[PDB]
DNA sequence: TAATTAATTAATAATTAATTAATAATTAATTATAATTAATTAA
């Protein structure tokens, strides 16, 4: 009746390019999945929607993309995932890199330099250091890299069971 | 030279939503106006 898996991704990039079949395929294993498309903006952080499901989730599974560092909502939301995780280690994180190196995520260089080149003219000089401290630790856990040739279909089946193995056996 | 980082300066789309901007028309229904022809009646 509650949520056992909570996703997070980019808007226009992978909303109907891959994360869609992965969300659907998952519903065939009899588990309730949460994905959201509402652009929020109704304020700066909504409570009964995101904040509710965050504490209700069980396996936070982000999906870092190529342009995941531009949307002003995603990063500061990810800062709430990995922060809540460090307080109670009962839950886990299974990131999935996508079309990007597992090196442009630990130092925000490469395809993110342009992103933080303009993000530093608006916000505080400490809030940005809060993101780069949280975004870094995500790029150290285990994760299926998806190269240019790997099957966008076989990976889904392999990763889904790893989410279903931690539920049946508990 | 290429390459990128670093500081600064610089220039049309697209919807979101507020509002105003088109009588037009047809349907439903309302009142008003002219004569002609026919018969009868009075020079």
């Amino acid at each position: 009746v509650e949520y056992d898996v909570f996703l997070s991704f980019r808007g226009p990039d992978t909303r109907k390019q891959f994360t869609d079949f992965l969300y659907h395929f998952l519903c065939y294993y009899k588990i309730h999945t949460f994905r959201d498309d509402d652009e929020l903006r109704k304020g700066k952080e909504i409570g009964p929607n995101l904040l509710r499901a965050i504490d209700q989730s069980k396996i936070y599974v982000p999906i870092i993309s190529s342009g995941y560092a531009d949307s002003k909502w995603c990063l500061m939301e990810l800062a709430e995932i990995v922060r809540r995780q460090e307080e109670d280690p009962r839950r886990i994180i299974l990131p999935i890199f996508y079309m990007v190196d597992p090196s442009d995520v630990r130092h925000q260089t490469g395809c993110y330099k342009k992103a933080f080149r303009k993000h530093a003219n608006k916000f505080d000089g400490q809030t940005i250091q809060n993101w780069k401290d949280a975004l870094k630790k995500v790029g150290d856990l285990k994760g299926w890299h998806i190269g240019k040739d790997d099957e966008q279909g076989a990976i889904a089946d392999k990763v889904s069971a790893d989410i279903w193995s931690h539920i049946s056996k508990e």
